[PDB]
């Protein structure tokens, strides 16, 4: 079921999980949807990724205030690209603590993005170091390796059958991995598979530019990456 607030679209995926969608015209691609998540965790709300712009991100915050009416404690952004970090200033103006891979924060200035306030670091097995992600509630953050970008991270939602692949994962019907300009073509397949292995039971795979899919999205993405 889809709900609308301004230029955004919201779809409920689980009793306490919603997908947020914002659009931007991208040369050679079209009017591209970018998806993120909204998670209600007891008396607070957690956000995964911004919208493409500050104005669109402010609309996510206003929709949370209206439909959920619980304060937004934090946001995790999954890499330093406009569709995931374009709205950082809107989060900061609202007093929301922001987190990103330390590498995302390092790359953010070069990418024309505003860095997150806090940096996440990861173990050699890809799992986030818990001292860098305190009070993340059901969010389980995993760095699968370089793929779509060198800094892309993924998030699993504990207590649900959902795992969010961000821009690393394409749906099971995709014909390419899209723009490979910032991609790691040598490690993409292994990174896609590391994401699948980190959340081995998730049956609903959420991704940035397609509607939620089955685990066939992971298998297919990795098969496409094997040809690179
Ligand atoms: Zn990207
Ligand atoms: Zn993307």
């Amino acid at each position: 079921g889809d709900q609308r607030f301004g230029d955004l679209v919201f779809r409920q995926l689980a009793p306490n999980v919603w997908q947020h969608t914002s659009f931007e015209e991208v040369n050679g691609w079209g009017v591209v949807p970018s998806n993120g998540l909204i998670v209600r965790d007891g008396g607070r709300v957690l956000v995964v990724d911004t919208a493409w712009t500050d104005d669109q991100t402010a609309q996510i915050l206003n929709w949370i205030k209206q439909e959920i009416n619980l304060p937004v404690a934090l946001a995790v952004v999954t890499h330093a690209h406009q569709d995931k970090m374009g709205g950082m200033d809107a989060l900061h103006a609202a007093g929301i603590a922001t987190y990103a891979n330390a590498l995302s924060n390092q790359l953010a200035p070069q990418e024309g993005m505003v860095a997150a306030q806090h940096s996440l670091t990861f173990a050699a097995n890809g799992w986030v170091e818990p001292a860098t992600a305190p009070n993340f509630g059901p969010l389980k953050v995993f760095y699968p390796g370089p793929g779509h970008t060198s800094d892309n991270i993924t998030v699993g939602i504990d207590g649900t059958d959902i795992a969010f692949g961000g821009c690393l994962i394409k749906d099971s019907k995709a014909k390419s991995l899209g723009n490979l300009g910032d991609a790691d073509t040598e490690h993409y397949a292994a990174s896609a598979r590391a994401f699948g292995a980190a959340f081995p039971k998730a049956s609903m795979i959420v991704m940035s530019h397609s509607a939620p899919d089955s685990r066939a999205a992971i298998t297919h993405t990795a098969r496409m990456a094997d040809k690179l």
